[PDB]
């Protein structure tokens, strides 16, 4: 099942650039919303837990949805892309609306989807605006700015795949999951990040190009996350099938992004 | 109750204000959407059918929170203001995600905003992309684009503000009204923003100095608007409050905006 996945990511990657182009994508967004692997993937990843295949396929595309519209909301706001930003804009509030709609159909508790959505609206946004205003200069300090925009960022959607999931879910480790593997993939985009279009302020890349960050530290956090994570899928019942990708991905950041630095 | 309003719009400035400082908002936003007095106080004129008075009060602000919300949306794309993209975007989707949490729950059918939110998503959007990509040169075709992101986009909040005004509301005539008195502002806005920020592509100015709408055919259409706008007013119950109103936007645009052309 390293199968499922990319079955599910290339299922997901339809569903996404379809609803895309029908909104009026150009050539060169539904081309980059089809290109955003991860984002397209993740959801396959935190409905698991998720019995019946239908309900499964179900949230997996929903949450692709909001998802690549949170990420398009981003690149508008970093504003490097290139994309025209009226479309990002229109076609990010598009998904969403979408997302929201089949989302909260998905659900036992319709009212459900926008209080998860609510609960810590202000931790994720706040934790945003200041995580690039006071950008970090120590781990203790980046593993803080990425606590937020990171690991509550996906939190939330780990929440949502569980109210929508369907009843016999456990709901708070599905979140566990959800919060410490999106960690491990920020280090993963700040190793990766730093070298490919040189980057340097608050980078937990820089920081340890000028020891600021033991790379011993990093290391240590990042087996950390693996262990968290690895915690979580274990919980009863128990996701078996996400053992191997915690490790994959974990396994990979060690092997070929923090040997660079 | 030419008092009613501007005390609502206090109440409206002063919730949303706080919101958007709570989650980070710098001293010039808070200020540029504490400023922001036309889209704070169209919610009390969508809530106009609604008797009891708390759930209006509730409803004018839930609406206040998502337009404001929406109208930082545009900021960030047309990208003028000048403010950070960082925040505009955080203290965006903050707000959004709130107005959905209020609205939400002075719904009697849960399920009934995400309905009226993604109805014609797809029409609201595509019709800002298009309208910003083939600016418009006439005005059955700028009638046309302002049909869009202007009419259908107040439409929306006037559906929401009726399927959470409380059962005995002219469901469709509110939405007239707002997608009449919509229009009647979006001239406004044209008539007015040549003159101040020159501007000229697509704009209602430009297209009538240079005789590609005629000034007699801008008043034949703004006079319909009020039409339209008045009829919707007066479909049973009757919103009787509205008519001053009415009639006081147009008669503005008429007054002090097409003399200037
Ligand atoms: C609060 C908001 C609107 C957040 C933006 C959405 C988000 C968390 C994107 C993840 O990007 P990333 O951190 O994995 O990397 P990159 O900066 O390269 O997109
Ligand atoms: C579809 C989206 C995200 C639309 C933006 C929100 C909106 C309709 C703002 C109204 O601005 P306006 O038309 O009254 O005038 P201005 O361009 O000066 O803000």
């Amino acid at each position: 099942y390293f199968q499922s996945m990319l079955a599910a990511e290339a299922a997901n990657r339809d569903h996404v650039t379809r609803c895309v182009a029908q909104t009026g994508g150009s050539p060169d967004l539904v081309a980059h919303t089809a290109a955003l692997r991860l984002y397209l993937r993740v959801p396959h990843f935190l409905t698991e837990w998720t019995t019946d295949p239908d309900r499964r396929a179900a949230v997996s595309r929903a949450l692709a949805l909001d998802i690549v519209s949170m990420k398009l909301l981003d690149d508008l706001m970093d504003d490097d892309t290139g994309l025209d930003r009226v479309e990002l804009a229109c076609v990010c509030l598009r998904l969403h609306l979408r997302a929201l709609h089949e989302l909260e159909s998905l659900a036992r508790d319709p009212k459900a989807v926008t209080d998860i959505l609510e609960q810590d609206a202000v931790h994720l946004c706040g934790g945003q605006i200041r995580t690039k205003r006071s950008r970090a200069t120590n781990l203790r300090e980046w593993r803080a700015h990425a606590s937020t925009y990171g690991s509550t960022f996906l939190g939330r959607y780990g929440a949502l795949a569980a109210a929508c999931g369907g009843e016999g879910q456990p709901a708070d480790s599905v979140r566990e999951f959800a919060e410490a593997f999106a960690m491990t993939i920020t280090m993963a985009d700040d190793l990766t990040d730093y070298d490919r279009n040189g980057e340097r302020d608050g980078n937990l890349a820089h920081l340890m190009r000028t020891g600021a960050v033991a790379g011993q530290d990093v290391v240590d956090l990042l087996e950390e996350l693996r262990g968290r994570a690895l915690a979580a899928v274990a919980a009863p019942p128990g996701a078996p099938g996400l053992v191997p990708v915690v490790h994959l991905y974990t396994d990979d950041v060690l092997v070929r992004l923090l040997p660079r630095h």
